């Protein structure tokens, strides 16, 4: 929908869909996160393309559009290799055409950002994999060159697919998306280069987002760094505590409209943390807490009945009272307590207070003695 | 679709939707199974209802109706209690619509019985949970008492909720689902029994399951059996081992038409395994195996090729080659091995044979000496 609510008791091994993904682009511009890009300015609005954010390399001529994720951007690959190779979904196939037709008549050379989602269609039920297209158009060789990034794992030789089992089964959309890609261009203009697939080792979302921040930054010029046989040593230093830290804040204890991403990213721009995001963050962890798992269910919810009050009253004409600023001091350590502590912890962080008590105290009317 | 695909690699704990319940319905009937009901015979074309199987009990004149699970059977509730009560998806509402119009004229006491799911709107992402609602009309009260059955879990003192915050926060979709069933009787005809839930304690689906064989059977008479306060000990002793191994059995390992489903609850009949299925569950083995987890995936293949290929030749208006048997007595370990050995073990099982070597060895031409 329109927003991107916070969502509590979410982590990276939950899974990643098309808003998430989007509601972490945010990160880009944010200098506090480890995905911040300063190699880069917004673009020229010139030419823009629709679907796709633009940028214009710090360092050089060099364009990026990196697109907005999508719930129809798929493709279903078949299993079984005696069926037809797959589909892909026409809005994809739809951007492919759009970026064929966007480098016949382009200047400087430029890089196509294509996050999407890859599936098995012949299983009883499949998981949608979170991988990563993409396309660099250069003007002086008139050639385009597919690239195809992918998390899950590589060849453990128990696990390795033999040869000749490689021609009984598909393990990827490979097949499908090269086909999408040569029929993208019949001006028979483009020479094609070399179609090819890049492997590490569902977190994969998360890698996919670190992808996306790497390739980028990684325009700056050469040498593509992704985990194994290339690059970095291994996934713990390329997708790395802070990243991971930044990431499941942004999804977990933040409310974010699309507008703001969009206006965030069309400009470079960082989008700092609204108090009232901390109020439907807290409101989100209250209607959870209700249902699933001391600090009883009811404490815990008296408490952040009694918060959100006293936040939202510092909103208004009004500041809070002296008696009301005593229940809470009766209510910080259950604040602070575990899951809804990390919550409130990441809103004081960015509320820059150092506890509840030092956010609430100036906005108190004492006027009375005693 | 309308098929019921072996689902290879699922387990209780990976969730429950329309399709799996209703192909476990086949279970009603077999006799190897903890869940057959001989408290019932089919009923008496007579009058029918669309959506649901008819049942006479074998002891009265009380006539059970037990709804095919549908995709569609759902209701949301809206946990914020300051948000209007919730929403039934109109199929529901329509069957309920469709019973009241049953009851109105029937002579014969009844028991309509509808698995569904409920689930939280308000949750940036909401759990789909497995119940059921049972009416239960009789004819001389003219009365309908509507009773849902709950697996979750009760009232840890902890996760208690308070009456105060039972004002602010649902949990269920009860206000909404009281006022669908008020809502389908006006003829003002009905005095409507009292409201009722039950509770126990993504399992859920499968204590569904055993309920609406409890239910159904309990009809025999009286004293409604379910585990915590009343009826049962523990879960364990309710949800059984054998009842278990029969659900993720069926699920795993069988292929089930729709229509032979169909058919055998719309008279009474077991549905034994064919060696088709025992094919059609080595193929979906086959094609998993190929992406995700000593035996090697290539070894695990080759012999299931293999098999697969014994398997069919079988089927034929051929006999297998001395040679063949050669190579099957040489896969024989590897085809034993673990999952893929659980697989070959109920099929064998079902198909009246001690090992892979017994199933096979007559059907062997040997007419070559040596
Ligand atoms: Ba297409
Ligand atoms: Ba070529
Ligand atoms: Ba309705
Ligand atoms: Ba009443």
């Amino acid at each position: 929908t329109s927003i991107y609510p916070p969502e509590t008791s979410w982590e990276v091994n939950k899974g990643m869909n098309s808003s998430r993904l989007h509601k972490l682009y945010s990160l880009f511009f944010d200098k506090s996160s480890a995905f911040y890009l300063g190699d880069d300015v917004s673009v020229l609005e010139d030419k823009p393309l629709t679907g796709a954010y633009g940028f214009q390399s710090k360092k050089n001529d060099q364009q990026i559009f990196l697109f907005r994720p999508d719930s129809d951007y798929v493709a279903g690959y078949h299993v079984d290799a005696k069926s037809d190779a797959g589909w892909v979904n026409d809005k994809l196939d739809r951007r492919l055409s759009e970026i064929s037709e966007f480098c016949s008549k382009a200047t400087q050379p430029a890089t196509f950002i294509l996050p999407f989602v890859e599936m098995p269609t012949d299983i009883t039920k499949g998981v949608q994999h979170q991988v990563l297209l993409t396309i660099s158009y250069d003007p002086k060789s008139k050639q385009l060159t597919p690239t195809v990034y992918d998390s899950i794992g590589r060849d453990t030789y128990s696990e390795s697919l033999s040869s000749y089992f490689k021609g009984k089964y598909r393990t990827t959309c490979d097949e499908i998306l090269t086909q999408s890609i040569e029929k993208a261009i019949k001006s028979t203009d483009f020479t094609l280069g070399k179609f090819t697939r890049a492997a590490y080792n569902g977190n994969c979302g998360s890698y996919t987002f670190r992808t996306i921040k790497e390739v980028i930054s990684s325009s700056a010029q050469g040498t593509e760094v992704k985990i194994p046989g290339s690059g970095y040593i291994t996934s713990n230093s390329y997708l790395t505590s802070q990243h991971v830290q930044d990431i499941e804040s942004c999804i977990k204890y933040r409310n974010l409209g699309v507008v703001d991403i969009e206006s965030a990213l069309t400009e470079g721009k960082t989008l700092p943390v609204q108090l009232s995001e901390f109020i439907v963050a807290l409101e989100d962890y209250g209607k959870l807490r209700s249902q699933q798992s001391g600090y009883s269910k009811t404490a815990k919810l008296t408490a952040v009945e009694l918060l959100i009050g006293i936040l939202n009253d510092i909103k208004g004409k009004n500041e809070i009272s002296e008696s009301q600023y005593d229940k809470l001091v009766k209510e910080v350590d259950c604040l602070m307590d575990s899951s809804l502590g990390k919550l409130v912890q990441f809103h004081l962080k960015n509320l820059g207070a150092e506890s509840l008590q030092k956010l609430v105290l100036p906005c108190v009317k004492f006027d009375d003695t005693i």
